[PDB]
């Protein structure tokens, strides 16, 4: 794999010297040439769902493997937004004048070479292949063993489609084999890539020397003050819960003060039982909630630092704000944090004294995502506290060198 | 070291918590104590240098670990002058309105609790510690062999400073044992420390790099080229060059690679032979300036291959001849370090192109490579110079050692 390893960095070389246009007029070319070929994706997609039903794959992951020819002219179709993003290479961060008359700048540059890892997501191949073109990183993918022929035909189109627009041919580049020796290789190429993206996170942790941004496990906790509109508050958890509840960001554990919760719990049942989550209550939820119509059972130990991903919610009982505060810094994966309330100082004291990537008030969990906090698109979400937090989009790409001139000036 | 890192996270938390007049009143007062207690660490490091000396310690080693009077003050007035930089906690980066009505905004916020293994030197341990109190991070140093008297004594001080201001005991802690089993279990300690900086060799980076579960800042050694183009000043370069040389060679921000272009190759190496005969550079030349090089009054050897990758970190040059601006570029890209790097030439296209196409952590045209530094760069104080590409870049300053989260606020605001 070190043949690879060194296209992809001639091609991020290559790559860095190129202008906003040439990426726009290639994004553009990439997209004309993946509608003009839907065929040959398509019947590659068929086959590849026809070999999964065969494995006995369930619906929703048959579903999730497969791609319409709706799906790909949407893919088209973002691909085209991503072209008119605007490019943040080249643009200047601070700078100024020094003492000794020599003139500092910092400028954003290329992050170099990319290896990003996923497993069953048809789209996020074309999705990150455009954002590392936009940025000017040669990107390495893995692809899912499932969905080998997928990321293959699509990998192979789009270096036809760098091949004539001119671009060297290794900036986009896939491991189609499925061994896991390969993965442990990419996983130990510390001079050759520079950052990693695994979309699992635990053997990365163990093996990985490149730096790593990891997505991570998302458990996100609401909490509920005394002093709130049950309506709206209402309005907000379902909103949270019951949309898209496969999305890493949605609400696991929500917490509801103890001086509210009488109140609070049977309507909180009432409109439950409506949406169909399944409620995992605590003792004192389990006692208040058994009267209502809504299915509700005990909840275990373990259930508060896993993520259901499905229809399924946990019911906590807690004194005040600062047990609240201690069961999220204990339990939480500092994913995403909101507290509904109607008291500035406790929203003060929450926004303070919560350290998760993203802090709401009075909002939903949902937002958490590339396309609604303005950035365009994202790669991933990144829980930890280096470089990029949160969202990442293209800036999160990019690093950034000094730039010094002066005359002849010497240090003294 | 468990209790360690558990004091350092309950320090941590109330740290992250506290105000910048409390920060900035602790800083006074390890300035003021530090003035006062001049004369023990004076004779600590005095001694720890005499016994290094005994140890047949080098030159530009010896004077590394040499401090004098005027090198404390400048420690004094550096910690005031951080002391006197604007809090970076709780900026705002950036902000707006989304369209579903949402008032969205990024804060800083400091990064946790901060692990630092350094070299023998006494200046970084307080640059260390004032850094990371006026970012309202906890540290725990680990400090070199050299470096223990005078170690011990500056972290006494600080700690003294920390109890009588009322901040918790634990946030600064130092390990005195030089065992590096010890610098193995903090490696291997990650959920406690939240960032670890590695100062040193290659040897340190490889032994973390190895056994890290944490992430890592990796200061990086520093092979700095120098590229002279055709058309430039001779007697300019030759200042600039023994600017970057011959002041203070123990630093890791120093020229070791003198690249030469072949058209001026004619006029620069005699003159150049003549200048670096009067500070005793030992000129390391390859085998195409060896023959111009010979009649020099400067001592000449030949170079082998593994000088060129190597810190010399004494009073020696590589000198070698490349052809054109891509030659230097090919050369600089293969067996640099991306630490620091500067172009002498009186032309503009040439110097567009270099710093273009040079991915280095620093790049200068007509100036010196010792301006590497967090000071001359116009922050504070530098905790280390990262080479890496990961978070920061260059020198470390406040802004460096901190992270940023986002807060959103609405009226039950609701996806759609
Ligand atoms: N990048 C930067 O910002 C920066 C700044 C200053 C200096 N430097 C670098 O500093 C280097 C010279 O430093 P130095 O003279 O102190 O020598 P060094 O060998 O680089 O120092 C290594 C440091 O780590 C410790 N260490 C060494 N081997 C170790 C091991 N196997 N396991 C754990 N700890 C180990 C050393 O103390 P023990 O030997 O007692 O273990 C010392 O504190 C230069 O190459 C220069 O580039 C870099």
């Amino acid at each position: 794999l070190e043949q690879m390893g060194i296209a992809a960095k001639q091609a991020s070389y290559k790559l860095a010297q190129l202008s906003s246009r040439e990426k726009n007029r290639v994004l553009e070319k990439i997209a004309d040439e993946l509608e003009a070929q839907s065929e040959i994706i398509l019947n590659a997609n068929a086959q590849d769902v026809a070999d999964a039903r065969a494995n006995g794959l369930s619906e929703a992951m048959l579903d999730r493997l497969a791609l319409t020819p709706a799906r790909l002219k949407g893919i088209a179709d973002d691909v085209r937004q991503v072209c008119n993003l605007a490019d943040p290479v080249g643009q200047v961060i601070d700078g100024g004048v020094l003492d000794s008359g020599l003139r500092l700048e910092r400028r954003r540059v290329p992050l170099g070479v990319i290896g990003v890892i996923y497993e069953a997501r048809p789209n996020v191949t074309v999705d990150v292949a455009s954002l590392c073109l936009k940025t000017g990183n040669a990107v390495i993918l893995r692809g899912g063993k499932e969905t080998c022929r997928t990321n293959a035909a699509t990998v192979a189109v789009i270096q036809d489609a760098l091949k004539s627009c001119g671009l060297p041919a290794g900036a986009v580049q896939a491991i189609d084999n499925p061994d896991r020796a390969l993965v442990s290789e990419m996983l130990r190429m510390d001079k050759y890539i520079d950052m990693l993206i695994p979309r699992l996170h635990k053997l990365c942790r163990e093996q990985s020397t490149i730096p790593v941004i990891t997505g991570g496990i998302g458990v996100c906790h609401i909490y509920v003050d005394e002093s709130v509109e049950i309506a709206e508050a209402l309005k907000v958890i379902v909103n949270a819960k019951t949309q898209r509840p496969s999305t890493c960001n949605t609400v696991e554990t929500l917490l509801v003060n103890k001086n509210i919760a009488d109140s609070f719990l049977p309507a909180l049942s009432k409109q439950m039982a409506e949406s169909g989550v399944t409620l995992h209550a605590d003792a004192a939820a389990l006692a208040q909630l058994q009267a209502g119509p809504a299915k509700v059972v005990a909840v275990k130990a373990e259930e508060y630092d896993d993520e259901f991903l499905s229809l399924d919610l946990n019911v906590k009982i807690v004194s005040d704000l600062d047990d609240a505060i201690a069961h999220i810094r204990e339990h939480g994966t500092q994913h995403s944090d909101a507290i509904l309330t109607r008291d500035m100082r406790n929203a003060q004291r929450f926004v303070n004294e919560v350290d998760s990537s993203a802090v709401y008030v009075n909002a939903s969990t949902r937002f958490t995502d590339g396309g609604q906090f303005g950035l365009g698109a994202e790669v991933a979400v990144s829980t930890q506290k280096l470089h990029a937090r949160g969202p990442m989009g293209l800036e999160a790409l990019t690093t950034y060198k000094w730039i010094g001139i002066g005359d002849y000036t010497i240090r003294a």
